[PDB]
Order: structure tokens, then C-alpha cells, then sequence
């Protein structure tokens, strides 16, 4: 989704509507600091972009660690849509025999094909999603090597070490990251645009560099949707379908326990 900016610092992103509506409300809230600067849409091939804040900017050969996060991945609208009018994915089929070939059912086989909703239950289930609250999407790298190889990253100890191999011993990242995200926590926990919306499918990106500059931002809005009239979540409570909840606090207390249990070893 992504094309370089006419200036200095900035990158383009493919124009979505609830991203959009997002980041507007974002550079507003008590989060504006936590997430990309978002300076308006603008036109290039006859296309709309968000003009963003390039976060690597300012790192000299950053490393990258895209962590998804929520217990939750998908819309619950899916789920609804998935009963009325199923749409089968080949592709969402292929990987599962792949990872675990005794996880499709007899019909999803015969179909070779599977609703969208179960192939995200069953990608949180074999990461850390569903237990932790968050999973590691990818690892991009300073050494130019990119890796997304996580899908069954799931223990508390097997991310505690994709993080050890991320930062690769420097005390001063770790502990810039943890004082990042102790203070984002904080945020989320006062911010009025956290309470009003489920955030479904965000990440945080860390972005460290051999300077030992260390930052995290919470980005990608496009599946987060605010509640109906004066409703909000916890953050924490496990997810029912009908409550709307996203684990995303969940998540972010565990991964703040991991990094704080790596800087301990
Ligand atoms: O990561 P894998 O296991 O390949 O599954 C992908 C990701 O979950 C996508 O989220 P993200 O883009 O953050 O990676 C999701 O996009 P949505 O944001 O549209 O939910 C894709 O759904 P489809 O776009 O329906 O294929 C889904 O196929
Ligand atoms: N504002 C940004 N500045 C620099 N890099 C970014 C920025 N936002 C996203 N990225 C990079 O691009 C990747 C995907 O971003 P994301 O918002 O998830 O887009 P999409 O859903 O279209 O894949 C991130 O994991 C990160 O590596
Ligand atoms: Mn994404």
C-alpha cells in the first residue's frame, strides 16, 4: 500500500475510509504523539494517499518488528457476513494443510476452501494471538533481511526470544522500548478515541538502529471502527461475540511483561 512522498520525511499510503477517519481523530487525542504524524490526503495517480510521517526517518539502518495486536483479528461483521453469504478462499485453505494438515475439517477439504473468520481463529490460535494477545507479524532488518516466518510463534518464551535475536543484547533499545511502551499504555488508558473504538487488526512497530535510537507508534487503522452511542471497552476482558472486545490491552500488559522478563536475563 505504500509510494514515496515529493518530500522530505514523509511517505504515501493507499487511502482507506476508517484509516482515514482514524488518524484525523488521532492527531487530536491524548494518542497523536503514539501513532505516524497524519498531514492529509493527497492525489497522485489519479489516486488518494494518506501523506504519513515515514517513522524510519531520523534512524540511521533501522531495524523493523511489526507486532499485530488484539486477541481478536478480524471484524465481527465477518462473522455475520460468513453466515449469510459465505465467501470460500482457496488460498486461506492451502497454508493450513501446510501448517497443520489435520486442521481443516472433512468439508473445508472437499471445498478446499475456508471462511475468512476461521482462517483468522486459526492463525491466533497457532501464534500467540489467542493466549498472549498479540503475535510478531515481521522482522526487517538493518542486514537487508526480512523475515515473516512467525506463524507458529506462540509461547511466552518463544517470543520473549524473537525479541532477544531483535535486539541482539543492546540494554539501551530494550530499555528505551519499555519506557515507550510503559507511556503508551498510559496513554491508551486516558485516551478518549481508545475508549470509543475497537481496534481490530493495528499493529505497534519497533524501530531501533545500531545508534541505539529506540521508538514504537501504533499504526494501521483500517479495521478500527468506533462503538455504537455511548458504549465502550475494557480492553481486557476476553471477547464474546456481541462485546465488541479486542484483547488490545491484554496484549499490550503481556508484551510489556516480556520485554521487562528479557531485560531481567
Ligand atoms: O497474515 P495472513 O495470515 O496472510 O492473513 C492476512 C492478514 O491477516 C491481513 O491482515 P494484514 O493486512 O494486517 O496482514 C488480512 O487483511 P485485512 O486488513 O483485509 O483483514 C488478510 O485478509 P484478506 O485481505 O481478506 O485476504 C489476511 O489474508
Ligand atoms: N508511517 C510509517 N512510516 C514508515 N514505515 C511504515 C509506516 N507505516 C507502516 N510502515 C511499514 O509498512 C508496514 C505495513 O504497514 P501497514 O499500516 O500495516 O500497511 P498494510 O495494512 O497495507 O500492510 C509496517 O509493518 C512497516 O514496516
Ligand atoms: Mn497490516
Amino acid at each position: 500500500s505504500f509510494k514515496a512522498a515529493g518530500t522530505s520525511g514523509l511517505i504515501l499510503k493507499r487511502c482507506s475510509e476508517p484509516e482515514r477517519y482514524c488518524l484525523a481523530r488521532l492527531m487530536a487525542d491524548a494518542l497523536r504523539g503514539c501513532v505516524p504524524a497524519f498531514h492529509g490526503v493527497v492525489e497522485r495517480d489519479g489516486e488518494s494517499y494518506l501523506q504519513l510521517q515515514d517513522l524510519l526517518d531520523g534512524f540511521d539502518g533501522p531495524c523493523v518488528l511489526d507486532c499485530k495486536m488484539g486477541v481478536r483479528t478480524y471484524l465481527e461483521e465477518e462473522l455475520t457476513k460468513a453466515r449469510e453469504r459465505p465467501k470460500l478462499r482457496k488460498d486461506m485453505y492451502k497454508k493450513m494443510l501446510a501448517v497443520d494438515p489435520e486442521a481443516p475439517t472433512e468439508e473445508e477439504h472437499a471445498q478446499r476452501a475456508v471462511t475468512k473468520p476461521r482462517y483468522m481463529q486459526w492463525r491466533e490460535g497457532i501464534s500467540s494471538s489467542t493466549t498472549l494477545g498479540f503475535r510478531i507479524e515481521g522482522i526487517k532488518k538493518a542486514d537487508g533481511s526480512c523475515s515473516t516466518d512467525f506463524k507458529t510463534t506462540r509461547s511466552r518464551e518463544q517470543v520473549l526470544r524473537v525479541f532477544e535475536e531483535f535486539v541482539q543484547g543492546d540494554e539501551e533499545v530494550l530499555r528505551r522500548y519499555l519506557n515507550r511502551l510503559q507511556q503508551i499504555r498510559d496513554t491508551l488508558e486516558v485516551s478518549e478515541f481508545f475508549r470509543r473504538h475497537e481496534v481490530i487488526g493495528s499493529s505497534l512497530l519497533f524501530v531501533h538502529d545500531h545508534c541505539h535510537r529506540a521508538g514504537v507508534w501504533l499504526i494501521d487503522f483500517g479495521k478500527t471502527t468506533p462503538l455504537p452511542d455511548g458504549q465502550i471497552l475494557d480492553h481486557r476482558r476476553p471477547w464474546e461475540e456481541g462485546n465488541r472486545e479486542d484483547g488490545y490491552l491484554l496484549g499490550l500488559d503481556n508484551l510489556i511483561g516480556i520485554l521487562a522478563s528479557l531485560a531481567e536475563r
